[PDB]
């Protein structure tokens, strides 16, 4: 067996990771004012009201769209609770919708249940709603966000995902998340933590810098904890991280389908193209990080068509892109190979468990895969298994046809992290060989997964 090398993940990360993509659903009072995303916190419970809600139709949007996990705005700033909370009235209890006897995230769990998708929720920390009392203080807010925090872990059935927006969380100080994190982690041991700004020891997976859906290049799986505590101040050390960073504490990566996070209208024509969402995808799952993707249903309490179109294009472009690794069928030889077991043949098997290594304590190898007819590529993928760390630090892939000299592929040059997953997309490339050059690392390699593709037309 191979030693792990530096930190790993834990199990709750693997689990996280192996999801690829995520669903935010923000929906609440906001969507029933006139343009507004952020909410005061003064919006009457009246006004919200939705027509003709349906969580199923939202679960159907992400079954077409290969999406297994859900997260949605159970409470947002404004501090509208989408649950008939027995410690405010600043909710559905209160609305017209259902005569006030109304319940969103009993509806939603219901329908993740029903779907076999993985629920989860974002309860938001800074609330505009309870800062307008004047008996406001931190000490009594803690309180009230935990009575409301155990509702959502204890009654709501399994949750995977307690989602932290740093967005005015400023006052909000390491101990007060302590008190939250042991409500999640006693209530629900499976469920990973979104931690931003004071509540940096207690997340599991990390902010990366931008909502543009764009992860580093680099991205390592570790950073430094103070990236996330001090987040406008390491934009690098979030949106990158760093190979000796302290913390296991992968990114992820959120964005919007839309320009703005919540439901308008007016922004049905401005829905982010195919093509775009493909490169948002390849910058964030093919950057060793996942993909938290926001659809805000309307004022029906739907999703909208066009988002919903966009993303199952997306699917089935990404499904046929990945369908044949075009190096299938290839003579292969390597240097530093650890064994049998781990040939370097594992890499183009497509079992889950297998990977090609490399002998303890050689960093660099050099594999060729020589296949019977020359094919056209345009996409590759190389996947690290992640259990046993971050391991290659530099690598290359080049190819040939008339086996006279390597050509080398600008796009795949001296590129870094490997981690879950990194995919390349290039000008198009006839090959007869194909030649992966592992040149540096912290440890031998250890690699599930190599292939070139063929991107789908869809693109």
């Amino acid at each position: 067996s191979l030693a792990p090398c530096g930190l790993v993940p834990s199990a709750r990360q693997l689990e996280w990771y192996n999801r690829e993509m995520i669903a935010f659903f923000h929906f609440g009072i906001n969507t029933f004012e006139e343009y507004v995303n952020e909410g005061d916190g003064k919006a009457s419970t009246a006004i919200f009201n939705p027509t003709a809600l349906d969580c199923r139709q939202w679960m159907q949007t992400l079954k077409a769209a290969g999406i297994p996990a859900a997260i949605l705005t159970a409470k947002h700033a404004d501090g509208f609770c989408l649950w008939p909370s027995k410690y405010t009235d600043y909710s559905v209890k209160n609305a017209a919708w259902k005569n006030g006897k109304g319940d969103v995230v009993r509806e939603f769990v219901d329908a993740c249940e029903e779907y076999g998708l993985k629920a989860g929720i974002y309860l938001g920390p800074h609330d505009r709603h309870e800062h307008l009392s004047p008996l406001y203080t931190t000490e009594r807010y803690k309180e009230y966000y935990a009575h409301q925090l155990g509702e959502l872990m204890s009654d709501y059935g399994k949750i995977w995902e307690t989602w932290w927006d740093g967005a005015g969380a400023d006052e909000l100080t390491t101990p007060v998340y302590r008190h939250w994190y042991k409500i999640v982690r006693e209530k629900q041991p499976d469920c990973v933590i979104f931690g931003t700004k004071n509540s940096y020891p207690f997340a599991d997976v990390r902010w990366m810098g931008n909502e543009a859906g764009e992860a580093g290049d680099p991205c390592w799986a570790t950073t430094d904890s103070v990236a996330i505590r001090d987040e406008a101040q390491y934009y690098k050390g979030l949106n990158e991280g760093m190979l000796d960073g302290d913390a296991y504490i992968p990114a992820e990566t959120d964005v919007s389908i839309r320009p703005s996070w919540f439901y308008h209208a007016e922004e049905d024509s401005r829905v982010k193209s195919v093509r775009e969402l493909w490169d948002i995808y390849c910058t964030s799952v093919g950057r060793n990080s996942v993909l938290l993707l926001n659809f805000p249903p309307d004022r029906r309490g739907l999703i909208h068509s066009t988002d919903s179109l966009h993303a199952a294009l997306l699917k089935q472009g990404i499904d046929e892109t990945f369908s044949t690794n075009l190096l299938r069928g290839a003579k292969v030889k390597a240097t530093n190979v650890r064994g049998a077991k781990y040939s370097p043949e594992k890499m183009l098997d497509n079992e889950k468990n297998t990977y090609f290594a490399g002998k303890d304590g050689e960093v660099k190898a050099d594999i060729i895969f020589t296949l019977p007819k020359t094919i056209e590529f345009d996409c590759l993928m190389i996947e690290e298994v992640i259990e046993l760390g971050h391991r290659t630090t530099k690598w290359s892939v080049e190819y040939t046809v008339d086996g006279k000299n390597w050509i080398t592929i600008p796009e795949a040059t001296d590129k870094q992290a490997i981690g879950h997953k990194w995919i390349v997309r290039l000008a198009p490339v006839k090959a007869k060989q194909v030649r992966l050059r592992i040149q540096d690392g912290k440890a031998c390699p250890a690699i599930h997964t190599f292939g070139v593709y063929k991107q789908s037309p869809v693109f």
